[PDB]
């Protein structure tokens, strides 16, 4: 939420905002405040099968947010819907380009580095982006 | 698991054990300790519906087994495996013929047997093995 660019930190200010690390077992979990039991009130003596029904029923709309549906747009787009840009103000992302970056070694020939390498790593690239209609004034950002 | 021929009892001995009846609704009931219901823990006021599922699953996998899993083997292929026979050493089953055995009756001739009859059950048959490779000294043996 940071308000001025003056609110943000020496290294973020510089460097930009810190992402996540590639998704695997633990970079990647279930949101933590996911739901690991669902208690449902019970009389002293019976419990209503029909309420216990309807529980799952809740239950399931709930997860299926916690999961995946915490952002307005998937929750309309859930029940085959859509949503303008405009409807929760977001970026509109207009190209998305990735590679790996590979390079060579480079090997060492005097007494000592004799039999050392060092890596440099250097990839060439493009990043095209296809003609794009702009309706209204704005920015186009291009971020790596 | 009798130990040696000699733990054996009269009949078993000279006779062969004995072997189940013909399957009908009583010689072939559903394993004598079969769940008749099964207890979950709850609260005092309330029940945790995402348990109370798992607890389903939990006798599912029970009930597989009680009811014709019993045996490793079985067990296994139930995940679509499977097992040599050397694996829970089990006699290999290589060939299984099997026959109704029927006769005639002799009619009775004499003053007083005139009209009687008696049934001389009296079947022939086949009980063919198709070539069988032996991959390891032992015994072939056929019971009836
Ligand atoms: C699909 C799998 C790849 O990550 C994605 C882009 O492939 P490409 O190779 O850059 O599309
Ligand atoms: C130029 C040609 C198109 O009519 C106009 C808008 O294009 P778009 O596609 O909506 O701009
Ligand atoms: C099938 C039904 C029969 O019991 C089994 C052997 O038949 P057959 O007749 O012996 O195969
Ligand atoms: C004989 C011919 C075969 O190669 C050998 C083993 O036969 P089996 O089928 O694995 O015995």
């Amino acid at each position: 939420t940071e308000a001025n660019p003056s609110n943000l930190n020496e290294d973020d200010a510089r460097y930009g905002f810190r992402c996540c690390h590639l998704k695997n077992i633990w970079s990647a979990p279930l949101p933590p405040e996911t739901k690991l039991a669902e208690e449902m009130g019970i009389e002293s003596n019976s419990i209503d099968i029909m309420g216990l029904q309807a529980a799952y029923a809740q239950l399931h709309t709930e997860q299926e947010r916690t999961y995946f549906m915490q952002r307005y747009r998937d929750v309309i787009s859930s029940f085959g819907g859509s949503t303008s840009y405009d409807a929760d103000n977001r970026p509109l992302l207009v190209m998305h380009t990735d590679f790996w970056a590979s390079g060579y070694d480079v090997d060492g020939t005097d007494q000592s580095s004799l039999g050392q390498f060092s890596g440099r790593v250097q990839q060439t690239f493009k990043h095209s982006v296809p003609r794009f209609f702009v309706p209204e004034h704005g920015v186009m950002m291009t971020l790596a």
